[PDB]
């Protein structure tokens, strides 16, 4: 039996929060089956559980963030998510003394080494899968998404940039998933931002913790960082580090074929919603024989 995942044990980090500038100290927790993936601010007193649902998910300005009933939130989840789902971890707790997650070096891959450190622990529980039985499509103007039926869990991104230091051969990724590819083709892939806004939002006391050290920053011409690119097509690839971490906010690995043009946070969570609304159009799958389990998603 293919079983639910944990960590074996507490590890912490800290690094500045994006939105703040000052220093988060991250706490990532073993937890118990089922529970599944749950955001937790312990900044707040008493603090406040946001259980990473995907009608709970906001697009925010910088990044994403979940809400509570109130309204109350915790940002910038999606980089973390996304290396829950690399790495196959089903429940977990994830603690920040502030208002929103580390941004680290802009990608996933501080996330990977931490939950390494932290260990797996199976549970004895079936990990179920959404299964994806019939066409799903969305759509926003001239954007769209969808997930297709499929015996693995594959992305076809492309996105629609006409910045100078991103060229046309550079505008589409497509990979069949699995925790190796998940690690070393886009972990490393870092978020990227437009140099007149960042500084703009900083002239308002925003995005504090933009750094040269957490982003890729363009002006209108180049890239400006002075080590250039970890990969020619790091954009995409970091645009679809995002959609694995925005299509993990239901807890839960797909199996299916997802395509997206000009996508983003919005829209993968308008199709994410969309499936799980459409009871036929998915179900739940567990996998009694491990032979079953797609390729894409065996153990690291
Ligand atoms: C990609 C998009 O979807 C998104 N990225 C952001 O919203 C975003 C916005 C700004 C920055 C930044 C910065 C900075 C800086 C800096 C550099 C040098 C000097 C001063 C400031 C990083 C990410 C994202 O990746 N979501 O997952
Ligand atoms: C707050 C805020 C804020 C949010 C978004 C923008 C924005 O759209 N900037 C433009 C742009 O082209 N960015 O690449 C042009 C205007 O540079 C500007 C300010
Ligand atoms: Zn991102």
């Amino acid at each position: 039996m293919i079983k639910q995942r944990t960590l074996k044990r507490i590890v912490q980090a800290t690094g500045v929060g994006l939105h703040t500038g000052k220093k988060v100290t991250l706490t990532l927790r073993p937890a118990p089956a089922n529970t599944g993936v749950i955001y937790r601010r312990t900044d707040l007193n008493p603090p406040v559980d946001f259980p990473a649902d995907a009608k709970s998910v906001r697009d925010t300005m910088l990044c994403t963030c979940l809400v509570n009933e109130h309204d109350v939130r915790i940002s910038t989840v999606e980089h973390l998510n996304a290396a829950l789902a690399g790495l196959g971890i089903d429940n977990i707790v994830i603690e920040v003394n502030a208002p929103e997650i580390p941004i680290m070096d802009g990608s996933a891959a501080p996330f990977v080494y931490l939950l390494l450190d932290a260990g797996i622990d199976e549970l004895n529980c079936a990990k179920k899968f959404v299964r994806i039985k019939e066409t799903v499509r969305v759509e926003d103007g001239d954007k769209w998404a969808e997930f297709k039926p499929y015996n693995g869990f594959s992305l076809d991104f492309t996105i629609d940039f006409n910045h100078p230091a991103i060229d046309s051969s550079n505008q589409r990724y497509a990979m069949n998933f699995s925790a190796d590819a998940f690690m070393r083709q886009i972990s490393r892939a870092r978020t990227f931002g437009f140099m007149r806004d960042i500084e703009y939002l900083q002239s308002r006391g925003l995005c504090l913790g933009g750094s040269f050290d957490c982003a890729i920053v363009v002006d209108d011409y180049r890239v400006l960082n002075e080590d250039g690119l970890r990969f020619e097509d790091e954009f995409v690839r970091h645009k679809m580090l995002d959609a694995i971490g925005d299509l993990f906010m239901c807890g839960h690995n797909i199996i299916g074929a997802f395509t997206a043009y000009k996508s983003g946070h919005a829209l993968n969570n308008k199709l994410l919603q969309a499936v799980l609304a459409k009871q036929e159009a998915w179900e739940y799958v567990t996998f009694q024989d491990d032979a079953e389990l797609p390729l894409a998603f065996k153990a690291p």
